[PDB]
């Protein structure tokens, strides 16, 4: 019997804010390792070479997130378990991210000759870092309000939403409905292929993208599903503050919905 | 009971020789797409950076590449199934180098300035690049035979091949004996140490490249050992040819030796 | 069945503080006598000689040492026979100081050439070594409020801390928090790497430290729990205050956490 | 039941010359380090300093050893399971001589000032370091037979035969005959105290040395006594050659005595 | 049952001092039959030959004195049966320095040198022998407290306090303290082996006063435990009134120990 | 039952005449210590005082040694068991020469004026000094087969040989016989006493010698009868070879006589 727990959700949504804060801080603390990086001439990419640079390519990318995070609030909305999918949600994206640090930290890839005027540079002091990290932090990385002036760094966090979005909205809907799925489907494709298009990420920045979030995603339901959480000492289950969050949660989550408003 | 397929051996190790020379086709293909390579400063790293470069360093991998391939041939010769070992060795190389190869033509990464002495260059026409193709192929790679003269690109081969190697070793010996276990893990790090300290590949290179092969080594015996190739539909197995290889086999091979000659 | 003797504690609290008082003065009896122990030459070691002296190397092991100490504060707060644990670590670590008095009085191994600068010196009489000795005593030795201003000899006191807060940690809390006992097996291995790299000790004073109180921890713990202090006339136990002080413990401390505060 | 396995005894003969010509190279290659090593002072000792050298005081240490090394030959001569016997003290000698040279590796500890008279030096090249150390091999480091002409570096080896020939004389020897073992005892310390006496050593590599054969023998011993070997994964025993020689013996080794001799 | 009689204490108090006095008083009458006793060259030995003179090895002995007795003074008050053990303590050392005084009569020996310039001397008359027997008798032959300024004869009495009041500590006390036994063991050697350190008694003289004083307590209690005084006629005793003293109690004392003070 | 071994005699007889050929060996080195010990004054004793020099008081003393012999040899020739006590006078005579041995080592007290006229002396040298001794062995160390010329040391032999010899005659009788038992008793007492009249002892020298062989004698005898040397592990007899001979020998020793010959 799954007991809805309304104030765990609270620790799991305050977590995945200051991951948010943390990879903020390094992506500033990284981008000062080289000085310039605008004078290299870009890699020979298979896709980067034939289909020419789009400079509004890009602007639709984040068209499309609006549109699924708007459809996947509905099902939130229309959905009994409201504890239980917020925080499966802020679970995941709270550990993606924290594999972004660090493959960005041991490594800096970006695009040599795109977004190559952006101002700034030269951050060196202990201070007014945050400041530029404040602005990065609270302002989503959107190029409609512009915060991230010019390019990012390898493994891209553009297809890091676009595809867990996609995935909670596919599967907890009723297994009957296979016209929205398709629906869902083409966006996320579209969006990750005009990331490309618009000459700001390599191709490799996507496909190690794409990949860690799907093998990341299917992990978590199997073991949620198998509850191997406390059947068995297992392998002692990886995932940062797991089993604190599905301890009160046993067996599968039903997709049963009704009405929250007292106001037919 | 296990049949020991003689026949079948001998197209599996025919596939494998085929991808080699296919893969070392390619990288002909794409070093003619760029100019030089040997001229742009590296891009920012944290080993690459911190330690000197050590010129020595790219020796010592390949030599704990002989010892490994030394036990693996003691080993082959004392196991009573030595049809079915071969078999999975030569399928299992021949998807990891298949993916090397998509991984370089998606996509081209390289540390540069390392070995920019190479002479030849600018093979324009169809009747040497297989010349150099071949002399590649029939060198295997390696340093102390020089053929690779000047640098590799992105998902490194000489991680693979020690990974490979490590796995095979522990998988299939008697499970008491995790003195070699230890002993195999220790020339497994040791060859990656020396290939990140050479200055030949970065730091994403070699972790990408660690992953791949491990991944894939388990969830192929996995798949082997709970029989789910017959069992159920379980996934539609995409490996290539695998329904093929082991349809013959039932359950989990035992790890008693033989000998095959009879002069004790 | 347990009883918390709030008397014997505090006798045991007071033996510390008598062994580090006399460890103090011993300090100042070996300094005098070799006048200079400044200018020779420094031994050929294996890890003195390879990595440079990092400046701000030996201010991080204190660092590392703080954390374990406010780790281990909350274990004792949070535990219901916190009166046994706080009696078990005074009884080890009288001990231990003792050993390191032995060692220091009878060979005197210095590190030559850091901290060179250091005045003061000839403190020949009686009246002004206790000055001097009480100076180190109320500083804890640290490194942070200045009282190490000279070298220090051999039986390193910075790893025998480290090591013996550590075992703590991971034997008084539940034995399913694998990531607890995880991070601070890895803040032990950084506090014991910054002080080889800051060249304040051999790789044999700190190897044989860490060596003696793992020893002794376990030595302790397993002598304890089979009740040896009274099933029989075994060996005639040499542990200074062994039996007097867990002669009312009978068996295995178990895993009991409470709160103490009545104020929820 | 004790089967007499002669085809082992050979084997661990044979291990043992193996480590000991290999620690003749190390201690070789050791010296080759510092050219001097006699021009230091030496380091504050509280029984190098008080007893004043003795030119005699190093023959009768090795008086001592034949004396002990004659008796064990006794005992060897008349014990019924002599294989057994003699296949023990190797495997310990090899292990103990490991440890010697890894402790003499890391750092180098001598005595500086005495054979400060010994000529050679500075063999700089492979060809006649290996003659030195197949010198030192075969003279086996006695000072009777003159090879030990320059000093000695940490944990002696001195120490650790006088102990290990005590130790067996001791313990396979009837329990009823309690004056050869204090015959034993009192030159094992007339020994120790010589070697201490001569300025030859310092304090803590004798004793350091005498705790580690103490503790390896009565380590090795209760393991073989205990039947661990194959009881159950305790451990995974890190002796080398351990179960190889221990597994076709069972419970613990009788007392019988006989004569192999038939002609009375 | 045993009953504690103090009337027979007093008795047995009175009996060391008379003899004390008269121990005293014999040594001026042996000092009077030769005058110097100060200017021949010392006998050959073994000890006073090798080690030089040590001005404050004589101090030493007497300080380790007033440690003995201060343990003894606490023990024959914390004991339930005081007054059976100061009779013991009286009844053995009257014995012993009657013997003291028989021994210096028959035959005189001392050391030819030590203490030379000591004033006084022929006193030759009945009324100032007692003055100066008063003198020693009223200083117990102490040097801080110096009466006993000059040299001493035949059985050094020194021995004989030590190991007197070495055997009533061990063996007085439950058994199991064997540390402070220990402890009264170091005591006692120390005190035996800077008395011949400081050139002050023959090798023969202690050896000879150590084994009188452990074969007087050996046959003492042994008699008296086994209650041999009115079981039969064994041996006619040879102890001064030893039936007189030990008449009233019957079995071995036991080692229970009780408080006099009603004030706990 | 009492076996009569007639080869553990010889062994028996062996070693007291190795002893015998010792303690010649050690007065040859302990007289070298000293190059006169023929000018000191002798110390005041209460008989050598009083008593003048006799000449001939040592003339007879060994005349009472042959009759003393005669009459335990008739004794001897004259018992059924002949063995056992032949065993028992040389294990007995083996032992406290060697204790002559060791208070000679320590210290030396000789008679300074008897015996002056002794030539020879300085003795430096290694193999001329085995003559002087070769003729002490084979002298007996008579005045009338003049070989012992000079003065003696401790411990004489002289009331040992004669206390002995004594001992044996007299409990080795019927308890019926009870006239010549006053007859040993009354020889032993002149051939003592005229030692000390003799001026060649101090008086010192005989009582200990008195108390030596008179409590060795009784020892030796309640242990033999007693059977402690396999009835428990009491106290680990310290006699030498004691356990040897009378391993075989079961109770106490009857006293009936026979006739060994076959010719009456
Ligand atoms: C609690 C779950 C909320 C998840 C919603 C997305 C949050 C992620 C926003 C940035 C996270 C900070 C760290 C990333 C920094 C950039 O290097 C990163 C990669 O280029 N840019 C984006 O993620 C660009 C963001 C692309 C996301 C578009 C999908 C639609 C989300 C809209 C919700 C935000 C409200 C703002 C509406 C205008
Ligand atoms: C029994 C099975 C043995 C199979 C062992 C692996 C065979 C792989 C043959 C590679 C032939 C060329 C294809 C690779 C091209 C390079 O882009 C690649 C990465 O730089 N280099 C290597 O893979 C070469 C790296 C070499 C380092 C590993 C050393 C172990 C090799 C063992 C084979 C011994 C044969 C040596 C004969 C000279
Ligand atoms: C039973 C209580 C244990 C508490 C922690 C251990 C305290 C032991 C301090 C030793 C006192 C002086 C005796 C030794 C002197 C030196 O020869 C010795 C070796 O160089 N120094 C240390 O051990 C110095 C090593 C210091 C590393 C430990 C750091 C943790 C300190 C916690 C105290 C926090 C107070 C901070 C207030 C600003
Ligand atoms: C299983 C065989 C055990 C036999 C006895 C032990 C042999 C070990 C000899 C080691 C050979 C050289 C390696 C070590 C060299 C030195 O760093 C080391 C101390 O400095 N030497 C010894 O320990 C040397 C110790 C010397 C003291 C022992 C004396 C007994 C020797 C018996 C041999 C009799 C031959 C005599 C012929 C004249
Ligand atoms: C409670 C029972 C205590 C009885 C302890 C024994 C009492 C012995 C008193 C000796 C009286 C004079 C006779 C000895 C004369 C000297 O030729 C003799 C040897 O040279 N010296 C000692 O015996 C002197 C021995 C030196 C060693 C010190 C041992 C004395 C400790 C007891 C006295 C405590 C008084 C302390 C007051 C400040
Ligand atoms: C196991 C059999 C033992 C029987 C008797 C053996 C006596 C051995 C005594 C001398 C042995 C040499 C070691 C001692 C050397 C001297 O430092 C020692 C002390 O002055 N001399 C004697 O004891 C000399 C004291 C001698 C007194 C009489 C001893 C009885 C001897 C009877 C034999 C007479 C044969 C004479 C034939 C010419």
């Amino acid at each position: 019997r799954l007991d809805p727990e309304y104030w765990k959700t609270i620790l799991s949504c305050i977590y995945v804010f200051i991951v948010f804060g943390f990879t903020s801080f390094i992506m500033v603390i990284v981008h000062e390792r080289v000085p310039d990086m605008q004078t290299y001439p870009p890699l020979p990419d298979i896709f980067l070479d034939s289909v020419p640079r789009i400079p509004w390519a890009f602007a639709m990318t984040e068209v499309c997130g609006m549109i699924l995070c708007y459809i996947w609030l509905l099902v939130l909305l229309l959905h009994k378990h409201r504890s239980i999918l917020l925080r499966r949600l802020c679970s995941l994206m709270g550990t993606v991210f924290l594999l972004r640090c660090f493959t960005m930290f041991v490594t800096s890839l970006s695009v040599p000759g795109q977004h190559l005027q952006c101002t700034g540079k030269i951050y060196g002091s202990v201070w007014e870092k945050l400041h530029r990290a404040f602005a990065i932090w609270s302002g989503f990385g959107m190029t409609l309000t512009g915060v991230h002036t010019c390019g990012d760094y390898m493994f891209s966090g553009h297809t890091v939403v676009l595809t867990m979005l996609n995935f909670f909205v596919t599967e907890y809907t009723p297994r009957s409905w296979n016209f929205l799925h398709t629906l869902s489907w083409v966006l996320n494709l579209f969006g990750i292929f005009f990331i490309l298009a618009a000459h700001e990420h390599y191709s490799i920045d996507v496909f190690i993208a794409f990949y860690i979030t799907t093998r990341l995603f299917l992990y978590y339901h199997t073991l949620a599903n198998t509850r191997a959480y406390q059947q068995s000492r297992r392998a002692r289950i990886w995932f940062p503050m797991f089993s604190f969050f599905e301890c009160n949660v046993n067996g599968t989550v039903p997709n049963e919905y009704c009405w929250p408003f007292s106001k037919p």
